[PDB]
């Protein structure tokens, strides 16, 4: 149950590569508690898997360095995240981010594209609800659209992952359509649901007017503040914050569709590794200083939910790692997964303080990048960069022809740190998760 | 700690696909122990990943299914095995076979294709000699050549894996060549370094003949016998054997080259998931029955090695995982990883019941396969299989033009069962696995 897991030292010299200071089973017996936790943080690395772990320390902390944040949980395992197919309920090897999360969420498989539905299209509450209704605060940040699959997940029921607004939901989720009788869309489903702090993109589906219901006519950002939202838009608004709850839930909109990635670097190509110069990936010019970074709306959310004396739940997403992975960006991929490092820091940092916190950080299934050899002559996308240790690292991205590089459904590390952590060890499933954190909050 | 991760029930309902039945706290905490360890059995997958565990399992046991063998072990955690760049002393990030082993066995990281030696050329014991020293006993056992990187790793210290018996080696190798100061090829090393118990391929490079020392003039094979060598090559004389110790080592040599593999499919193929129908893995018509299976070997193995009352230390190799993932040949590959857990298995039996014994199975490193969607169009080489579900998996291998598809570089995972396992847990690096055996065993 080690802290630093970095290289001892010369690692070039016998046991200087060594990550171990000395024998865990002392340390390692002594994290492991069944003790209820009064808080949850899990923190979703969207198409995060083992690979891109180890290409974004190689390049960010060297290959003998280790991320303070993702690094730092003690208990570690693998899961499967299959989903399954609509027709037949046999297991779809690859699943995407909505079936993914809804694993998690409900701890009931279902198809590629349903969000908070199962095979039969039935509605099952997610964590977020059970949570909220047990009293506890509950917090749901994202870098995306806050109507993408993985936040989504946590307080919509629909039957298709693109049912974002009015609009979408009558033609597309008809079932699901407010004027039908249906919940509504996803946005208005988030509205719905009120959690006490909820920030993230996707500002421009509440520019959509509700064809039903109490506030039909008015768009759903009105609709927002007449049921008493208090409205963010910037770091600077965000930072002034200073209660959220119930009577006046906190909803932040840092950006019409996905908030900007951090780093900036060319698309990986075809023979990039052999015809193009290494890369050093450098900061995105087209990100302001205004539009809040995941570890300060994650640092936010937790001081404004610790307010709660039942305590809080809180699920924090770094998008983008899996939206650069389709994009076969190497630098946006890398730059986003270290973004998400700080927000596990913030999460890490106070659990350590509270004492009574289950802190997990997993993906929601594994995605394309591979890190191939310098001299690799791949038939996909590849492309050079110049990591920490001032030596290249090949990155590869070769399951697709497309536009769009794909998921791969390889099982994932998942690991955990505080109070029922150790449900997190060895092989277990997406939907175990589910019933894990259940079982820590002591939900009914 | 449990030991049944399939899914419960119907993955279609609600916990229908949990595996874990309850809470894994006591349980974990039950199985860590701080004990030394009696005896040593590391299995290695060579080039099993996570994605290979999976791919293997979905097909051979269906999504929700588990290995049991392979998912049995309850202590996880992922592992890095970065090789060095011999010029620069910098971090090579895709490691090959000869680096890997050598990390694992020595302690000391070293560039690719050196095997026992450190970037220095210097020469480091093996935990194999280290045991053998303390006078354990010693067994390695591989379904490649014997002069492979993997299982060459534990008894010699050679510049290049490249330097199989005398001829090579006086070429690429001469300054541990024989006829020159040198400990020999590999082969000459290995039948100096005197297990009790070796099995494998490889008895194509003992039809050499030594060109300098007492045996020069003799082929290997004839030297092995000169020295006390029990040399079985068939299942039927495997069998017979009834001891293996310093007076009477058992050599077994099964195949000219590798051993064959068990199963048969056609090679993945541009758009092979599209143009060709779903291909359903057979045995391999031309593996003949008195070639002995991993199993068997490791079983007979751990029966030999149990009889020293001071210990033993095993290390199995299921190595064509590697070899038909370069040859972009699924049925191969899959074949190969249920093969090896077969031996799992028989490992954890006696493990359970002896109860003082470290089982640890993880690989050298990640390889090319990636699950991906059924109508993925790849620009490499893909094939579609029928899994045990009666569902369509494709596989895919995109990294290279060539026609060998290469290692990645990810951390994998790395399991274990027994006394001191709890230091496999966490993030730690592939050259700790060397100090944990050691201080495990006591040998100090
Ligand atoms: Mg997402
Ligand atoms: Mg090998
Ligand atoms: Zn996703
Ligand atoms: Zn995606
Ligand atoms: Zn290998
Ligand atoms: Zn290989």
């Amino acid at each position: 149950v080690l802290e630093n897991r970095a290289a001892q030292g010369n690692i070039t010299a016998p046991g200087g590569a060594r990550r171990l200071t000395g024998d865990q089973t002392a340390a390692l017996r002594n994290s492991l508690s069944d003790k209820p936790a009064k808080n949850i943080i899990l923190l979703i690395g969207d198409g995060m898997g083992d690979s891109e772990i180890t290409a974004a320390r190689n390049y960010a902390e060297g290959a003998g360095g280790f991320f303070k944040g993702i690094d730092a949980l003690p208990l570690t395992g693998q899961y499967t995240h299959y989903a399954l197919n609509k027709k037949t309920g046999k297991p779809d090897y690859v699943t995407d981010s909505a079936a993914s999360a809804t694993a998690w969420s409900t701890g009931v498989k279902t198809y590629n594209g349903a969000l908070g539905v199962d095979i039969h299209e039935k509605d099952h509450p997610t964590i977020l609800e059970m949570a909220k209704a047990a009293g506890l605060a509950t917090g749901n940040v994202s870098t995306a659209e806050l109507q993408g699959a993985t936040p989504a997940a946590l307080v919509a029921h629909v039957t298709s992952r693109k049912c974002y607004g009015p609009s979408k939901t009558s033609q597309k989720c008809p079932g699901n359509a407010l004027e039908k009788g249906g919940k509504g869309s996803i946005t208005e489903q988030l509205l719905n649901a009120r959690a006490d702090v909820t920030l993230g993109g996707g500002a421009k589906t509440f520019a959509e007017t509700a064809t039903a219901g109490e506030w039909q006519g008015k768009t759903l950002r009105e609709e927002a503040e007449a049921r008493g939202y208090q409205l963010v838009s910037d770091a600077a608004s965000l930072n002034s914050v200073t209660e959220a709850n119930q009577q006046k839930p906190l909803l932040g909109l840092f950006a019409d569709g996905n908030m900007p990635v951090r780093w900036l670097g060319p698309k990986a190509t075809y023979h990039g590794n052999i015809d193009k110069p290494a890369v050093t990936c450098t900061p995105n010019p087209q990100r302001n200083d205004s539009v809040p970074t995941l570890a300060q709306m994650t640092d936010k959310a937790i001081e404004l939910l610790s307010k709660n004396e039942k305590g809080f739940f809180l699920q924090v997403e770094g998008a983008s790692i899996d939206k650069q992975n389709h994009a076969a960006n190497p630098c946006g991929q890398i730059g986003e997964t270290v973004d998400l490092d700080e927000a596990v820091q913030r999460a890490l940092e106070f659990a350590k303080k509270e004492g009574n916190t289950l802190v997990i950080v997993t993906a929601d299934h594994a995605h394309a990048s591979q890190i191939v050899a310098p001299d690799t002559k791949a038939p996909g996308l590849t492309q050079a960069l110049n990591t920490k240790d001032g030596a290249v690292m090949v990155m590869s991205y070769g399951n697709s022809e497309e536009d769009s590089q794909e998921h791969t459904g390889s099982q994932l590390r998942i690991a955990a740190y505080g109070p029922h952590a150790a449900n997190v060890v060895g092989l277990t499933d997406q939907t175990d998760l589910f019933y894990t954190m259940k079982a820590a909050l002591g939900l009914k």
